[PDB]
Order: C-alpha cells, then structure tokens, then sequence
C-alpha cells in the first residue's frame, strides 16, 4: 500500500511514528491501537505528501 506517518499531541504526551502496510486495512486497524496507547482522545488531520496523520488534544 504505502508508508503512513502518525504523530499524537496529548496535553502532557508526545510521539511521532511511520509505518508500512501491505494493504490499508491494517493501517486503519493499527491507527486506533497505535495512537490509543499514547493516551489520545482527539481529532485527526491529513497531509498526503508524507501520509502524515496528526492529532491535537
């Protein structure tokens, strides 16, 4: 499928990651678990250039 970049911005938490997936289903699946471990409750924005999914609490 492609490489996708995921960054979370909690009040007191931070992190940025990049992942690769065979097909996008695993990317969407991993996004909920991946980000939730970073203590997130928030909204998602997108930058297709680097497939950057940013979240701001």
């Amino acid at each position: 499928m492609g490489t996708y970049k995921l960054i979370l911005n909690g009040k007191t938490l931070k992190g940025e990651t990049t992942t690769e997936a065979v097909d996008a289903a695993t990317a969407e699946k991993v996004f909920k678990q991946y980000a939730n471990d970073n203590g997130v409750d928030g909204e998602w924005t997108y930058d297709d250039a680097t497939k950057t999914f940013t979240v701001t609490e």
